[PDB]
Parts: structure tokens; C-alpha cells; sequence
């Protein structure tokens, strides 16, 4: 029916029907459109207390919690989807990962380097597409696929 892991839904407030993916976290109300070797991809972590390591170059100690840092995740994927912000800007700004200096890109990658969850949601975005929240043991992220 639809592309690997999307599904129908019914939008609570408005009664209209939407699409998520339960492998990427996004969801939009377009049917969805339409594997490589390798994708790339940027992303924009947010670390929390429960981090695999709870430090980034934005904070020694990071302190937030998993909820907190879910609510960060959430605010900037409304402003990437209204526009007001790049998901680059974002990345540079507010990522705590080392990467946020290269505007969130990690290059390009195969399945067996990254973290299951971030692959997997890596490998079911089209190009151009970005996730939802996606949480590993590093924290939440927000997943751009740029190739
Ligand atoms: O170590 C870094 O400074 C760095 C710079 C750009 C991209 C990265 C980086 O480290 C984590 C992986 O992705
Ligand atoms: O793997 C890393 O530590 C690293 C360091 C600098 C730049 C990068 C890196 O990983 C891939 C993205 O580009
Ligand atoms: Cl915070």
C-alpha cells in the first residue's frame, strides 16, 4: 500500500486523515511518494540525563531530562516544518553533537555503523525527507536525509 513504514491515522483534532511513519517518527497529512547501498544523512541531537554519554560541546554536564529534551525535539521540528528555521541553523546552534559544526552532516553511511534506530529511520527517509523523533541511547534526534 504505502512505502516501508507508513500507516494511516485519524487526526484527533481535526478528524482528517494523515500518514506516520512508525520507522522514521515523521508524519504529515500527503500520502507518502513512491534500498541504496548508503544514505546521507544530518541530524540535530538532543542529549538528556539518560544519554549514553550526558555531555556535548553545548554543556559539560547535561542535565535535562528525557521528557525536557523530547519537548526541544519537538519545538524545533515546528519551526523547520513552519519555515521560521533551517534545520541547518537549528543543527549548528542547538545539536549536541560534535557534528553541529558541520551543520548536523554525518556523511554518508551504510546499514551496520550507526545506532539501529537512527539507521533504520536513516534508511526509510527519501531523499530530501526528514523524521520525526528518533531515540537511541545517545538521546533524540532529528534525522534530515540529504542523499
Ligand atoms: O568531531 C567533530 O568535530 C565532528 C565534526 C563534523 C561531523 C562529526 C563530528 O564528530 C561526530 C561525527 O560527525
Ligand atoms: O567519526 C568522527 O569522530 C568524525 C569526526 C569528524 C568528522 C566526522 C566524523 O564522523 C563522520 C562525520 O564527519
Ligand atoms: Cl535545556
Amino acid at each position: 500500500k504505502l512505502p516501508p513504514g507508513w500507516e494511516k491515522a485519524m487526526s484527533r483534532s481535526s478528524g482528517r486523515v494523515y500518514y506516520f511513519n512508525h520507522i522514521t517518527n515523521a508524519s504529515q497529512w500527503e500520502r507518502p511518494s513512491g534500498e541504496p547501498a548508503r544514505v546521507r544523512c544530518s541530524h540535530l541531537l538532543v542529549k538528556h540525563s539518560q544519554s549514553r554519554r550526558p555531555s556535548s560541546w553545548r554543556q559539560e554536564k547535561i542535565t535535562r531530562t528525557k521528557e525536557e529534551a523530547l519537548e526541544l525535539i519537538n519545538g524545533y521540528i515546528q519551526k523547520i516544518k513552519s519555515g521560521e528555521e533551517d534545520f541547518e541553523s537549528l543543527a549548528s546552534q542547538f545539536s549536541d553533537c560534535s557534528s553541529a559544526k558541520a551543520r548536523g552532516d554525518l556523511g554518508a553511511f551504510s546499514r551496520g555503523q550507526m545506532q539501529k534506530p537512527f539507521e533504520d529511520a536513516s534508511f526509510a527517509l527519501r531523499t530530501g525527507e526528514m523524521s520525526g523523533p528518533v531515540f537511541t541511547d545517545s538521546g533524540i534526534h532529528i534525522i534530515l536525509r540529504t542523499e
